[PDB]
């Protein structure tokens, strides 16, 4: 839909009244949208006079048409995806007679990369030493995210932008996949066809997307492997020292990232399996969940 003449249809089951929403302090500014904390009175049907803290995604003053298209697409993707423990929860939207607000559950511990970096083993005033990550914590993080993606893939949707920056962490340390603005519905098609030059960060893109312009669930599996590497480096950035302009040829030559310091060979081989050159030889998200559960069960004892 061309947003400059598209009028958002009514969808009463998701609509939230503007007079019940009080916008608060900013939580983030990316480039296509901005997210603010807010108080939503009555958005929990079970506590109808109660104000609950939420996060609201909206356009910036300098928004483009594509920014608005992405915000609509993110809202519609979250509607169709449905509910899961490891997917950030869509609560409602203000869509009629004013700016588009997409209202989502608030994750008080912020994005995953900064959450991990603040909990690294020993000047940063943002560190949280009382919550330093153990190996079991890292495996648990990975397992939760694999469960979220297993659910996502069972809904026949591809995220396409999986990365630590697009994961949120709640007060109870629950991992929440977020930022569905690039996600797509691939029900009834065999693969999603990429344009010539996409809007997906190159360092998380599977080679078949990069070079053959195709995206499947197994392309998300590749990105999940990079996400795993981010987790087990406690928020490191991938292919360190390699600019994206040099990475294309390195990937064609079979280059893969080295093993992170805090990782077992078992977990590194799981990353490497996610980075198999042949998409159908990478594990599925169902298989990753099974393997991570077994590792996590052994670790917790």
């Amino acid at each position: 839909a061309g947003v400059s003449e598209y009028e958002l249809p009514e969808d009463p089951k998701w609509e939230f009244p503007r007079d019940k929403l009080t916008l608060g302090k900013p939580l983030g500014e990316g480039a296509f949208g901005q997210v603010v904390m807010a108080e939503a009175v009555g958005i929990d049907k079970d506590k109808p006079k109660e104000a609950v803290t939420v996060a609201v995604k909206m356009l910036k003053d300098d928004a483009t048409e594509k920014d608005l298209s992405d915000l609509v697409s993110e809202m519609e993707m979250m509607k169709m995806i449905g509910k899961h423990k490891n997917i950030i929860n869509l609560l409602g939207a203000c869509t009629q007679d004013g700016p588009l607000y997409v209202i989502v559950a608030y994750a008080s511990k912020g994005n995953l990369r900064e959450y991990l970096r603040a909990r690294r083993p020993p000047y940063d005033i943002n560190r949280v030493p009382e919550e330093q990550m153990t190996f079991k914590d890292l495996v648990s993080c990975t397992y939760q995210l694999a469960r979220g993606m297993e659910y996502l893939a069972s809904q026949k949707c591809i995220h396409r932008d999986l990365a630590a920056r697009n994961v949120l962490v709640t007060e109870n340390n629950v991992m929440k996949i977020a930022d569905f603005g690039l996600a797509r519905d691939i029900n009834n098609i065999d693969y999603y066809k990429m344009t010539t030059n996409g809007r997906l960060p190159v360092k998380w893109m599977a080679p078949e997307a990069l070079f053959d312009r195709v995206y499947t669930h197994q392309s998300d599996v590749w990105s999940f492997g990079v996400l795993m590497w981010e987790i087990f480096t406690l928020g490191g950035s991938p292919y360190p020292g390699i600019p994206v302009e040099e990475l294309f040829k390195l990937l064609k030559e079979g280059h893969r990232m080295d093993k992170p310091a805090n990782c077992t060979n078992e977990l590194y081989m799981m990353m490497r399996d996610c980075w198999h050159a042949v998409p159908s030889q990478r594990p599925t998200f169902k298989q990753l969940v099974e393997d991570l559960d077994r590792i996590l069960t052994l670790t917790t004892n």
